[PDB]
């Protein structure tokens, strides 16, 4: 119910200075990546493990196979299972702490400013479900500035699936440049492990998840969408909402 404001009002009063999120959004500006793990947590344990069981219960019954690449940005392959943002939206509880005014206006400071949760319906949540050798989630940008992101479940590092990023980019869906990009930027990587969550500065990073190098090196990760001031009123261009829809234009199986 309402309980969940208030535990967390109290959990980041007792675990942050408001100069440390100064520190936070420094970080932020920096590297567009702020992890939050079991040195430095954002929401409580208790919550976590309630979120990971919604969603083992929405990919256990809504899963869906992706296999293709997307020409929208270099034709970078989408290998892993969804669950579509409408299928999540049946969980309470995760509409009940991704709303929540107590987190939106705390991570505002991280993000010095304002954090509107409203984005495209059919990009509002999304849980990726990777379990296969080699399946990953390529090169890319997001059509919205802000993504928050629960690593539920992470295989241990050997296996692959870290997060790797390109600070200070852009999304051209005409020339996305991927590659040349690599060619002139240095890739920061960072390892998560099962309960991590971070935030992603996810219009001007380009990120992906390292592929995953054997079978049942499960990666569940619960991607939550929000705007900034700069995307309201974003016409949605590209066709490219491979998620959503398997056959977009930009969206080529493999
Ligand atoms: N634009 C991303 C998908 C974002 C889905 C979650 N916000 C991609 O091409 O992979
Ligand atoms: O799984 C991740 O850590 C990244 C997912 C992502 O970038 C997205 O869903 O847009
Ligand atoms: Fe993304």
């Amino acid at each position: 119910v309402h309980e969940i404001d208030e535990t967390l009002e109290k959990f980041l009063a007792e675990n942050y200075t408001p100069e440390r999120v100064q520190q936070l959004a420094d970080r932020f500006q920096r590297t567009g990546f702020v992890k939050f793990d079991s040195h430095m947590r954002i929401v409580p344990e208790e919550l976590i493990t309630a979120v990971r069981a919604e969603a083992d219960r929405l990919v256990r019954e809504h899963k869906e196979r992706r296999d293709l690449v997307l020409g929208t940005t270099g034709g970078t392959p989408r290998n892993l299972s969804v669950v579509k943002s409408q299928d999540v939206e049946q969980s309470d509880l995760i509409r009940a702490v991704t709303r929540s005014e107590v987190l939106l206006t705390f991570l505002a400071g991280i993000t010095r400013e304002r954090i509107i949760p409203e984005v495209s319906d059919d990009e509002r949540y999304l849980i990726t479900h990777q379990e296969f050798a080699s399946d990953t989630h390529g090169w890319h940008w997001d059509d919205y500035s802000f993504a928050f992101n629960w690593a539920l479940r992470m295989p241990p590092i050997a296996s692959g699936g870290m997060v790797q990023a390109v600070p200070h980019t852009h999304w051209d869906k005409n020339a996305p440049r991927i590659n040349e990009t690599l060619c002139e930027r240095q890739i920061d990587t960072y390892g998560l492990v099962s309960g991590d969550l971070y935030l992603l500065r996810s219009d001007t990073t380009m990120h992906r998840t390292v592929p995953l190098t054997e079978d049942g090196a499960v990666r569940t990760m619960l991607v939550v969408s929000w705007s900034a001031e700069r995307d309201l009123g974003k016409v949605l261009t590209g066709n490219d909402r491979w998620w959503e829809n398997p056959e977009a234009g930009a969206a080529q199986p493999v």
